[PDB]
């Protein structure tokens, strides 16, 4: 099995680009990050900052997660992100996504030692 | 009981201001909208656009909701919003919130006839 930290990296980290390069970014990334195997993951956000900057969020603003848990953190600064969401033309195994680029604060849940992101909660 | 549409209005609509007026906006609004009765609602977003403009989102971009349901819609345009999230100093019945103002697309789930928003899913 994948560690929670490694799963967050696979699902949510893209430090190789400063932003989504095309409208096809999500189609390409949801597939290559293995989020279209066995099902179309409906919603997923990629963060275009260094892994260091995203891990650093775990020592930034402590906020409640949507589910009421207390181990969520909001980035002090805004970050380049891409939201990927399934569109009406999407049907497994032909998954289809809308790519929306934005600059927002990210909110992540953190766990472990080292204390690192394990869930992407929301962006603001 | 409250209708789903009326609950969305109470939880998510603030057409009376163009944006959050102070850092205390969420403390005031979470209380006056009855979201601190019986418990501190952990996370909640207010939309500073007309009710008409928010209802109109139900005929805009059809996208998957985070939970996989197919009745979510993303606003074509960005809207003035405020995210309210519980802080570490928060403890029922003294609920405490961080106010974060932003301009983003909203994603809402829609139901019924008339087809209107009944859940705030996310903003992008």
């Amino acid at each position: 099995k994948e560690t929670a930290a490694a799963k967050f990296e696979r699902q949510h980290m893209d430090s190789s680009t400063s932003a989504a390069s095309s409208s096809n970014y999500c189609n390409q990334m949801m597939k290559s990050r293995n989020l279209t195997k066995d099902r179309c993951k409906p919603v997923n956000t990629f963060v275009h900052e260094s892994l260091a900057d995203v891990q650093a969020v775990c020592s930034q603003k402590n906020v409640a997660c949507k589910n009421g848990q207390t181990n969520c953190y909001q980035s002090y600064s805004t970050m380049s992100i891409t939201d990927c969401r399934e569109t009406g033309s999407s049907k497994y195994p032909n998954c289809a996504y809308k790519t929306t680029q934005a600059n927002k604060h990210i909110i992540v849940a953190c766990e472990g030692n080292p204390y690192v992101p394990v869930h992407f909660d929301a962006s603001v």
